[PDB]
């Protein structure tokens, strides 16, 4: 086993095709599957798995009550192979958490979780399945983390937490860690600005990060640094805005150092992601602009680089009929592809139950998977597809 | 690993042998079994499994209801060991998919799935696990597949696709791939011809196909192509039909080139196989001639290259109390069988519920498969074996 | 992988200490766990296996309706981790069957599975997972074999079947393989005797069985072979009758060569045991004289070579108060004990349902499993522990 | 694979930080999971996994009826990965076994189970899943050991077990063995001493032992043997009690080498641990003086060698409220963290159901696990949190 170098530049990609769709809530209508939020995917070498934080309960049981609620001594990140339920005999665990983030270096797997009481939280850092080091709370405020893959390159691993106000100015911080060990750390100064649950991937040796903002912006903080945490910081610039809550685009213009915000958007957001494409950027979205429904990505021309409203493809997977919820991005690497440049991939989480859905008492999610391609693919409507409510409501 | 040859003679047998019986719809009377259809066998050099479309639910379950729909975004290419019922735990997930092929290359599982609006579906080719490349629906009338193994030789995968009309002249294109990307594609010229759902296996370096016509034929197409995708088409010769439904063999003449039909048998049919023998053919077909219902293997002489009427040997593995459905053919590779030709292998899908079984809610199928042996063997009825109707239609 | 000689002499043991038991019924009163019967182990190079006929259904179910009925198109051959219960999710499907036996040669599994009508069943022999050779039904009579392992030696495998009425004068064959292809066989002349269901095992290079007579023995038969089917037939010596049902002791006196019953015994049996341990022997019994109830097994001085009485050891491993059943012998192999001889081991079937308990409507068993070692062994009784009737029985 | 040396020192550590969870009970409350108790986990060069003693039976059916009973022919010891609930479909047999213990040695997994009758019981000894020595009740009086891991260095396994009387005088032996094999023993000179269920680890090639005294003491024994087995016996000299039940701290003198009991303490204890960290002492204690309730772990400084109060750290990982249980010592091997010293953990059993709980019907526990890291870590109170009665309690 060697470490994956992962220096490679992002593919450039005209389209998504669907990789998978877990159907998780759907078969635990029956079936032994975890109330779980908070999904995302890694890749290994050889496999790429689902990851997820459950609540320590199955569906339709009695101990789904209150699922709603986001911090837990009861929540584990765990692991099921790509397309899995994430169901009660599959499940791998990977570390108590009700935060987390989780990458492969090519030689073993990393799973980083927080746990503890929201005033003094740690992170736990777990590789090849042993624990290796720990990341204490610095603000003791809800330490807490990308919710999706981190980033490894050449043997090291990279990630963000944030520590603080959910609609204030917090502090944020990059890691950098070697074999499970923290080997270097940095705080990003970003002052006005507010970042959380960044999705990042490598481009070229360097980690691209883009965020959620839960105070004045409902456009999406960018963070890029290298392998000396050295960081540039700022906001996804397109004009046309991709966190919800947020205004119709044409009610908005675009900042790349600026929050904007305003018009009931501040205060809130949701887990997100884009992929740099040269001076462009795929950005994914809600479709609704006020809650987590239906699902879109948009290309959108020098996206990256100005406060461009030029959209040169828009793909729908979810309508906006069906909920959505996070959705965050991980690569392919080439031990997998046999390809020069990393395959840029996205996940997307459709949250069912509370609180949309008020005659349920639980809430959980379910997932779907798409991966860049070379020529433009058709959308659909990839729904959770789970006739609520469920027998434990009733 | 090394890429299989596969450029071995099929091997002459004189009977078939049980292999395998699942038993999944029984099991799913309690066990957590997804519904499914369209079950098929694919090996690699080292196991043999079983494919799948699961409706993304689970037997006995609600969702189960309205199952006997052939496509939605639920469904999903998942496999299981030989043997095994396609249950909610050991359901390895190949791809989003309502229609699919896979097979094993030497090196690494090849899966086709084929998921999205009828208007606009596309393939999504996996590799190892990874998405490699797609195939989008070229006449844009639900793309579709083999539902059965594609065929692997010398490190080069080919699959049969039809796109156009259900009951009228449709589109036919043979697909050439390495490593899962699509390397050469051929449109077939077939005037006044149906294909659908090809049963192809390796024949002496040649990939030999047995398909379904579902507009003027009661007899089966013949579909045989080659590295160059350079191929024959026509019908099976025999003077005796293998489609359901069709008409008793007394009224049928046989066509190596024509579509022969009408008598009420237009417009339908089912996915089933043969297997050349030199000049003669092993075909299955339902014992019923209108329903899908029994089956039975008949080795007719000279029959794939003449409208013969000669039936050497007859083996019934189902009685025509009991329902069938599709059925399809596989190889086992050199790597397994130590033998110098490729063993020809066969299994059947049961369907039980719709529309056959009004008091149903929902429609799923087990399986049994067998396999070619130098010997007569006996036949048996090996059914479902379910007991209908389940909790859930109560 | 090389075969695995397994040519060593076995040990003589002073005791029997239990390695494993499975409760796979107390489970399946609420997990999904498969209705079976005739369980059985068998050894490779790195594991042991637990084997059982299914019915093709699950405990609390409602297709365990009539389990207690020996053959259907069902029941299938399977297998699990020695110790685990032969449940939905880790059964390893090996073979259709519904009479069977399987051993390793070091290199592969080998299953032989016998299905099909009573009237002209066969045998399907697996080799690594794949169909391999057939046996057919040479008297048409319920063609059926060992329900526990074969035997391996030097990369042949050898097992016994019968063929022929169950209570009268049958035909009984040695069959000789290498890499699943039969490639000896030998008819055992036994005129006035009856063999079934032999429990054999390796000793020095020969094949020692003991086995049922169903006709009009209560002592059980001994068939002894050579790597060239060269045989020795006959009964065990002892004074001390072990088949069931049987007479009191101090009403039996002993025969090498003729089957000894009467008495009310005639025309029935159960599978049991024997390991010769120089001119003694170890022998199996149940407990009562009558029914499948408690277990024992007996040392008796000389009683392999003579019509002894003298029990030297005896240890009860169920008491009477309990149900038992079949009882078969198995061997563990030099790769994993390290040892100059093979260590001789047997596991007893416990039966629950029918017949003997009427108010379930189903028949399954379980298993416990000990093997020898040098010093004595205390007793016990390690009884199945369900508590019946069960859920479906209501 | 290669033997483990584990002759290393133990790390010294600041803190201890959450590992695993497996909220077994609340997931069991639907899923199939085992009635357990008795937990423990072990570690291999590449995992470590979570042992317990199922009652054979499931969580939430009657046969978890009255399994508050410690001993029975349906208890097995069986194994999860670590984080795993004690599941139907994952769970590893390894022994029959109401007590038991396990270890790795580098090359495989030894595991020691004791089952058989109170009068006359016996430990099996498995070496990679193969029966290999036995050990016999020496003193015919529930023959009994530690319920935790045992301890491996250069290819040699220590264990204690006891024999004798709950509340008096018993014997106590310290056991060495290779590859399965029982080499050497030595029977324990502690004349008014009680030696139970002791929690063992490798220091600096000594193996370190604290134990439950079941009869005068509320002070724990230590033990610490070589690889003669030449020993030394005394209590764990910190002022502080550290078993349950026992008196306040006030009201407590300690003692190096005297059981320490009185004021209603007598004839009773539960399992725990300590950890030598070179004169001190990391111990850890129920949180209640009197019940199985809170956990907490306490650095004592110079606690190992002198009856010290002075308590220089104090981590509470289970709050009052919430029931505890056993809890037990284990290390990380080297060839898991590339230190160059042996990392100290803990796991921590939470009780479920009878005694405390009346209204429920049986008696389970789940887990909790912790791992020493060389900084302070907070704590939090992660308990068990199924929610009783079960609906099989009604
Ligand atoms: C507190 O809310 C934060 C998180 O947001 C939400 C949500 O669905 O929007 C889910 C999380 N649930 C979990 N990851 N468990 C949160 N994050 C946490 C740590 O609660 C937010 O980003 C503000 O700080
Ligand atoms: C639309 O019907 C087609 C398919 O036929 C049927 C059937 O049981 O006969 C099952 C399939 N179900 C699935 N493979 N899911 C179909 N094929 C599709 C793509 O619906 C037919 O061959 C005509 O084009
Ligand atoms: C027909 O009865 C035979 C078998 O005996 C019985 C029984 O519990 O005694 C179980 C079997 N059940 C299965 N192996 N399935 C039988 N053997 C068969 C093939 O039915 C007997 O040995 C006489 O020939
Ligand atoms: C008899 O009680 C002993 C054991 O203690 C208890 C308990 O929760 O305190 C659990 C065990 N349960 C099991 N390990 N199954 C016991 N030990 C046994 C062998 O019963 C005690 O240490 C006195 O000898
Ligand atoms: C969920 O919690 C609420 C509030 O305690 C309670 O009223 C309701 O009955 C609970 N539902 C279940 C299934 O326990
Ligand atoms: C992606 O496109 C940009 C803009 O043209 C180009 O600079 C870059 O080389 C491309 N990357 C790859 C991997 O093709
Ligand atoms: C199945 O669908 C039909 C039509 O909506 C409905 O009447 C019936 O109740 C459904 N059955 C179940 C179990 O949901
Ligand atoms: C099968 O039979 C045909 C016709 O006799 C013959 O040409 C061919 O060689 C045979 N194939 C094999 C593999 O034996
Ligand atoms: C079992 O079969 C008998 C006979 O048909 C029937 O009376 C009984 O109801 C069946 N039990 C179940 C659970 O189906
Ligand atoms: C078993 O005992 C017999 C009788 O003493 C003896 O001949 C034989 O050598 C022994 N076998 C072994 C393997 O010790
Ligand atoms: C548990 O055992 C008691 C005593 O026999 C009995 O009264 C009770 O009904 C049992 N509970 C169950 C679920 O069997
Ligand atoms: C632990 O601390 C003790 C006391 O200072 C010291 O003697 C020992 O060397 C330390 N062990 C390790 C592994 O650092
Ligand atoms: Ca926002
Ligand atoms: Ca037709
Ligand atoms: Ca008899
Ligand atoms: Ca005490």
């Amino acid at each position: 086993p060697e470490f994956l170098n992962n220096t490679e530049p992002l593919c450039n990609v005209s389209g998504f095709a669907i990789v998978s769709k877990d159907n998780g809530i759907r078969i635990g209508s029956r079936g032994h599957v975890f109330v779980i939020r908070e999904p995302f995917v890694a890749c290994g070498p050889t496999e790429c798995r689902t990851f997820f934080l459950t609540q320590g309960a199955l569906l339709n049981d009695k101990h789904s009550n209150n699922t709603v609620k986001d911090r837990s001594p009861y929540r584990a990140l765990m692991s099921v192979p790509l397309g899995s339920s994430p169901n009660a005999y599959q499940a791998k665990f990977e570390s108590v958490a009700w935060s987390a983030t989780a990458c492969h270096d090519g030689k073993k797997w990393l799973a980083v979780g927080i746990s503890g009481a929201d005033d003094d939280a740690y992170a736990v850092i777990h590789y090849g399945g042993m624990p290796t080091d720990v990341v204490r709370s610095w603000r003791k405020q809800i330490l807490r983390t990308q919710e999706s893959s981190c980033v490894c390159m050449n043997g090291n691993c990279y990630w963000v937490m944030t520590d603080g106000p959910a609609n204030s100015q917090a502090s944020y911080k990059i890691f950098k860690s070697h074999e499970g060990m923290v080997t270097n750390e940095r705080e990003v100064s970003f002052q006005g600005g507010h970042i959380e649950e960044c999705s990042c991937y490598p481009n070229l040796g360097k980690v691209e990060c883009v965020c959620r903002d839960n105070w004045n912006g409902m456009n999406r903080p960018i963070l890029i640094f290298d392998e000396d945490l050295d960081y540039e910081v700022g906001y996804l610039c397109a004009g046309i805005p991709t966190d919800t809550p947020r205004v119709q685009d044409s009610s908005f213009t675009g900042s790349c150092t600026n929050a904007v915000g305003g018009s009931g958007t501040n205060n809130y957001g949701v887990k997100g992601f884009g992929f740099r494409q040269g001076n462009s950027v795929w950005a994914g979205r809600t479709v609704s602009i006020s809650s987590r429904s239906g699902f879109e990505i948009l290309l959108i021309e020098d996206g990256w680089i100005r406060t461009s409203k030029t959209i040169v493809k828009k793909v729908e997977v979810l309508n906006n009929k069906n909920w959505s919820g996070y959705s965050g991005a991980f690569t392919i690497p080439i031990t997998m592809t046999s390809k020069q440049c990393l395959v840029p991939c996205f996940w997307l989480e459709m949250i069912r139950g509370k609180p949309e859905e008020r005659t349920s008492i639980w809430t959980s999610s379910s997932s779907t998977v798409f991966c860049g391609v070379s020529s433009e693919v058709p959308g659909w409507s990839w729904d959770d597809g789970a006739i609520l409510p469920f027998d434990i409501d009733k």
